[PDB]
């Protein structure tokens, strides 16, 4: 045994309704039941170079097999300055497929705040990100209830299973 008997997570992402990069409305309603993948990023600074979305892009392939109605959601970090147009432009660089990939607006950080706080601690307002600034591109695997059950970090080094698990227990063992 090491980190106990592994790093089970249960990170409940509070349901809400969002608009995707198609201007199309989607809620957790459409995903709760399913094992849907999640991430969140900006693209505003950066030239495009590291394997940032590359992991997601690679997994988009696998997704065909997982498809059922699992979607890989990807919400905007600081959507006021970035905006879904930047995610679109970035998707025009990282050679990805909207195919079965819901890039979500979230809208103003006031809107994004409570959502991303509860869900992931991932707001931009008072904190800048004190972690999710430099080059993080962490996966979440969001379970059927809406609780996350695995993470990964793509570029390895800080897999985020371990951290989110530890935070899970430390919080109040969700």
């Amino acid at each position: 045994h090491m980190l106990e008997i592994k790093d089970p997570l249960n990170y409940e992402v509070e349901p809400f309704t969002f608009q995707n990069q198609d201007g199309k409305n989607v809620s957790l309603e459409s995903l709760k039941g399913e094992v849907w993948l999640a991430d969140f990023i900006f693209t505003n600074c950066e030239t495009i170079c590291p394997p940032m979305t590359a992991h997601m892009t690679d997994l988009q392939k696998k997704l065909k097999a997982e498809n059922i109605d699992v979607r890989i959601i990807s919400f905007s970090v600081d959507p006021e300055n970035d905006k879904p147009k930047q995610l679109k432009k970035f998707a025009a660089n990282y050679p990805l497929s909207f195919d079965n990939w819901d890039f979500l607006t979230g809208y103003s950080q006031s809107e994004i705040e409570e959502f991303a706080l509860k869900s992931f601690k991932a707001i931009v307002k008072k904190p800048e990100g004190e972690d999710q600034v430099i080059h993080q591109s962490s996966f979440y695997l969001v379970g059927p209830d809406g609780k996350v059950l695995k993470d990964y970090n793509g570029v390895e080094n800080t897999p985020y299973d371990d951290i989110i698990s530890d935070v899970k227990s430390a919080s109040t063992l969700k």
